[PDB]
């Protein structure tokens, strides 16, 4: 009678239909029924990596027992789920748990071959009762050998060689049933049967296109779990996305209302102007949308394959939408928009814009990095400027990329600072400097500065990165560089030719490494015309830096071409101009400013006095 | 008489205004809520680098619950702040942590759905074993206790992620650092209490 | 043999009808075992050290299911000390771990790729093996194979599968594309290099078609249901 | 002014963490102009090599300089016994009132190629790992020091590849992966090339 | 009031006259009072060599309280010495 008090039941809960319908997996149910009817030692252990369905199999067996596809031996058995957790409730005396478990075993034995026990997560049955001296968990050990209790269990694969293989007298008493995960085509069949329980809990409608999308779209992106269920959660979270909008009123409008309320708060607290404008603008927008809303009303209720993509975009934030109206105007105005920071070198900006546009269009290959290439030329041209320029509109940031340098790697053994240390050695919890920093938010751009100065041993670690985008650290976690962007910089062949530098690449490298790369983009020198448009940007940039004390400048054309005509080196590139500006302006304004008389406010002109320039 | 001698109540703590008036973070609230109201496996974890406001998100959620702005199936959910650091208090025995935890789980699942939980620093959900901290694993993958947590990022890849049967139960709301101008908006939001406590 | 030939596409193809998967093999990589102490990540630590209840990365992946084909990629770049670990794998069938539980490689398939020589016909590329591998490691192996280059007759048909594969990538958008025979015989003319194999052709396919298809696909005016043709405007591949 | 102001915030962020920034409140600016002729009271000689050093400190504390560069990277050379180290130590005297804030590291130690790792550390799995590096742990505390690279000719051409990325970025990494930032330090590296020519 | 038979008190004893001379060290008290009146962080720890008189610092703080020199926003506090054995 203690089974009423210590155990649950899974057959009474099966006659009420309060379990989920179990679809597929005929072979494992047949294997469990095959094992669970032999003469002695009839008790299986379901083993598999977590997620594959091991609790689903036992509930499907309960469904079959109530249904009647069972053999004639297993008729009317009434699976009872024990608890080795809730049976050590109050047992601080030296004999209570022992007789309690003995009373449960005599209650099972006192019923003539009916009860199928079910102990879930049986790796915690070994050290159940600690008597200071092993005397608990080896009370069922003489009983399983004759096979009087049937004992269905389900333990994780890597929880099995930690507790049971440690204590291997018991491991022979159990038969093992391995469970592997299905493929995509069976997940498509599973998801169409669970589209009967999420329509009731959430009163919505679900398109089959969402199922055939999410069964495949989460086979590339969320590469951290296993898949009978990693496609279920996207469906349920998209249903909640829809239910949040079927209730009282939509979303953006909510976004804008909260935002303008915030800016209102801030502004009134300050009473900054500024925000005053951005308020008004945001009030225009929120007005327009509102009207549009009404209009529409005057004139959807189901989920589709776009909401699945938006949910996957909202988590492991790789953008994966249809590219609907948000960035297509920026994706077309992208080559010339990137030309507000890089002057000239059109053939490289085109080859970067191409590799971004074909990635977001969804034309490229699911197992290769989205773009991994190496541009090189002379010094002071803008090869680090371009890599910091395209990390500015993917993110609206400047520092989310992972910039490492290979000028530290002048020796053979330093490779281990980016791959972790093997087990048994000092830094083992720390992992790798690289691999522990890309597994979080896998969309950042990666640079490898100065590939020349590295010793020829780090070249053979990137050799598997560029083609099959996996990498393995010290633990064993396969990180994926599937949809990052890899950029190599160099300095080979500063003034030779367009083919003397191309014969210089092949000397230091091998054919196995040049073949992995995309187009090796040669950078040219500069032009005296194209230098002029550099100078303006310099005189914009410092022109913002003095805005904090609200000084600015009124610079005329003769000074602005005087800066261009001097400091023109075809060798050193556009780097001496950033010294010439602060020699001509910075020391003069430093002497004049901090002795008073250049008060915040009045902007001072500059003009040339025949050699130099003065205020 | 079980969950009133161990765990406090943030909702009763917000009936007067004894919190901090959070400003901003729209996507984090609008992600935490529409994970907290699904059917199965419905417990988020606020993973963030330390010192970014992972507690102020939950307090803002509490104020949004009390002021009546949340969606329909969250009417007055009365979120509770458990603390497992005070439940391993009196125990030099066998089986004393088990009953003390079981009374709390039974008083949560014994009522209806109004015991949305909150454990801060759930990296210490693993310890105090001896097999313990393991009555909760069948409970989490059935959607009963809603268990909103928040841990630092370095502890999470040191304790929990080794034990992937656990971290298959939690979702991951990620919280990143703000920019400069939005921090200025935060600071102009909090120009209320610092001028009252210090009278300048 | 040389590069860009098919020495990994072969080993990912006999794991495709024995299993009907492509992830069901143990693809570990010996491009990272540059030093003498990277042996320990696949055999475990001796008992008493930090990671002891973790097992090997090799021993605790065959002991689960002892049937999967296993590769070893770029056997040059490993230090000449992992070869002596791989030695008793062959010709005995077992190794041990920290716990001493032996695992059995009786019925796997070990496949060893390489990039040796790159320019000997058959004599010199087999004369470069003997300087690097000892006479007790060549002796353990089966047929040491040599891969030939690529005839220009072969490189035609490759293009077929390439375009066929691209067709099965464009089924979600329901966009079908019609390739003419002049555009199909044009790619083998432009993309033949007897040094780099057939990998530079798979940049030529995405520079010919992909550069302008990615622009036409997201600017509007091309939608599902189209049979987009490619035909040789006298140099490029105009749509 | 009886309430708080943005000059008390300067004192809070200045006394704590040890960076003398602000807006040049009065008391040091009169000393800041009397600095070239002040430096000519230990460094005698060198009329035209003091003003370039003056036009780094007065250019940097005046708030007109790039936020991502060190505030000085100049190098100087010539004959021996002219007082290079003496000028560097007088410069360290002027803005610390001390002598041990300067971080002198040798360059006559580095003839061998493997001896570079004193100023980086060791990768994870090697002998000195919990310690770190000389030149990194020296600057993780006291982040306002002047650093000295005495006689950088004797260093064979692979040490030059390390401090190549100290310059132009203002960052450095070590064994743990913690980027230390040299954004507000003086870098002075003395040489001995030439010695007789023009 | 029920723990004072199980704990101690150096506020009611601070008006007895059992307190030591507070000669010297009248800047660290200002540092501790500056730490103590904040919104966060208001739990200082005195870090130094043992056997110097950190206990005497806290006794001098209590002796300053019982006559009154800290501001009125920390007026009439009660300080409890804890029984660490
Ligand atoms: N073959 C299947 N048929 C029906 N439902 C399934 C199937 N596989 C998985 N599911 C459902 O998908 C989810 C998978 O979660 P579970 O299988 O219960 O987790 P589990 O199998 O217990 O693994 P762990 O390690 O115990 S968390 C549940 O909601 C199942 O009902
Ligand atoms: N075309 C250009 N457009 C804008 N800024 C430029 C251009 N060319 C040079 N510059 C500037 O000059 C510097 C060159 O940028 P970098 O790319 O960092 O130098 P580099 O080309 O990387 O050469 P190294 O060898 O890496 S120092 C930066 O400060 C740029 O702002
Ligand atoms: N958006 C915000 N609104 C109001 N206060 C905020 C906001 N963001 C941060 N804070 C304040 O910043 C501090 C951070 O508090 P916590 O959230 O507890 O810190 P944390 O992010 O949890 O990191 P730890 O683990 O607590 S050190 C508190 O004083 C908050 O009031
Ligand atoms: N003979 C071939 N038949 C079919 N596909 C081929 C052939 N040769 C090359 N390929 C394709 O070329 C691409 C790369 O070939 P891989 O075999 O991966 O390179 P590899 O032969 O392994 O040489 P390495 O040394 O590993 S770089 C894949 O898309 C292959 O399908
Ligand atoms: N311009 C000067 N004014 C005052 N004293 C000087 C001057 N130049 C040199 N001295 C003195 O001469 C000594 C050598 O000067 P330093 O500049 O320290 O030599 P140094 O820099 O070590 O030269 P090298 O090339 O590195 S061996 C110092 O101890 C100074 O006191
Ligand atoms: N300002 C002071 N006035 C009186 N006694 C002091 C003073 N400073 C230190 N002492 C002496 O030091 C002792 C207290 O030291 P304490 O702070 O307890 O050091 P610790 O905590 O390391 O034991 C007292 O017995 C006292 O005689």
């Amino acid at each position: 009678q203690a089974l009423q008090k210590y155990s649950t039941d899974l057959t009474a809960r099966a006659r009420e239909g309060k379990l989920d319908p179990v679809i597929g997996r005929d072979n494992e149910i047949r294997r469990v029924v095959q094992v669970l009817s032999r003469r002695t030692k009839n008790n299986p252990v379901l083993i598999g990596e977590p997620g594959v369905g091991k609790t689903a199999i036992v509930e499907g067996l309960a469904q079959r027992i109530v249904a009647g596809d069972v053999p004639e031996s297993l008729r009317d058995k009434t699976i009872v789920a024990l608890d080795l957790g809730s049976m050590v409730a109050g047992s601080k005396y030296r004999g209570e748990f022992e007789e309690r478990l003995k009373a449960v075993l005599d209650d099972i034995k006192n019923s003539a071959g009916q009860i199928i026990t079910f102990i879930d997560e049986l790796h915690t049955i070994v050290g159940a009762g600690a008597t200071g001296a092993m005397d608990a968990g080896n009370m069922i050990k003489p009983m399983l050998a004759r096979g009087e209790l049937r004992l269905v269990g389900a333990t994780t694969l890597d929880e099995y060689r930690k507790h049971i293989e440690k204590d291997a007298a018991l491991e022979r008493r159990f038969q093992q049933v391995y469970v592997g995960e299905p493929s995509v085509e069976d997940t498509i069949g599973i998801l169409r049967g669970l589209k009967d329980r999420y329509e009731v809990h959430h009163g919505v409608r679900i398109t089959d296109s969402a199922l055939v999308a999410a069964a495949t779209l989460s086979d590339r992106y969320i590469t951290a779990r296993f898949l009978p269920d990693k496609a279920i959660d996207l469906v349920d979270e998209a249903a909640s996305r829809l239910r949040m909008e079927i209730d009282s009123r939509p979303v953006e409008i909510d976004e804008v209302e909260r935002l303008v309320r915030r800016l209102e708060i801030e502004e009134m607290a300050l009473s900054l102007a500024k925000l005053r404008s951005e308020l008004a603008d945001q009030k225009e927008k929120l007005a327009e949308l509102t009207t549009r809303w009404q209009n529409e009303k005057n004139a959807k209720e189901e989920v589709g394959p776009d909401d699945i993509a938006d949910v996957v975009s909202a988590w492991t934030g790789i953008p994966a939408g249809r590219l609907l109206e948000g960035e297509t105007a920026k994706l077309l105005r992208m080559e010339d928009e990137l030309g507000k920071r890089v002057i000239g070198q059109k053939a490289a900006v085109t080859a970067v814009s191409d590799a971004v546009r074909r990635s977001r269009a969804g034309v490229s290959d699911p197992n290769r990095p989205t773009g991994a290439f190496m541009f090189l030329g002379p010094t002071g041209v803008g090869k680090t400027e371009l890599a910091k320029a395209l990390a500015d509109f993917l993110f609206d940031d400047e520092r989310a990329m992972v910039r490492i340098d290979m000028s530290e790697y002048g020796e053979k053994h330093t490779v281990a600072r980016l791959i972790g240390a093997p087990p048994g050695y000092v830094g083992y919890e720390a992992g790798g400097q690289l691999t522990e920093a890309v597994r979080r938010r896998p969309y950042t751009v990666v640079l490898f500065d100065e590939i020349e100065k590295a010793h020829p041993d780090v070249f053979d670690v990137l050799l598997q990165v560029l083609d099959e985008g996996r990498l393995t650290d010290g633990h064993g976690r396969t990180v994926d560089f599937r949809n990052t962007i890899l950029i190599l910089t160099s300095n080979l062949g500063s003034g030779g030719s367009a083919e003397q530098v191309l014969a210089a690449v092949r000397a230091t490298f091998k054919p196995e490494f040049i073949n992995r790369l995309d187009d090796v983009l040669i950078f040219e020198g500069l032009n005296p015309e194209e230098l002029v448009r550099i100078v303006d940007i310099q005189l914009a940039q410092l022109g913002k830096r003095l805005a904090q004390r609200r000084l600015q400048l009124q610079v005329s054309l003769p000074a602005k071409r005087w800066l261009a005509q001097r400091g023109f080196d075809p060798v050193y590139g556009a780097r001496p101009l950033r010294r010439l500006v602060q020699q001509a302006i910075g020391d003069q304004l430093a002497k004049m400013l901090l002795a008073g008389q250049v008060h915040d406010g009045d902007t001072v002109p500059v003009n040339v006095s025949p050699d130099a320039d003065s205020l």
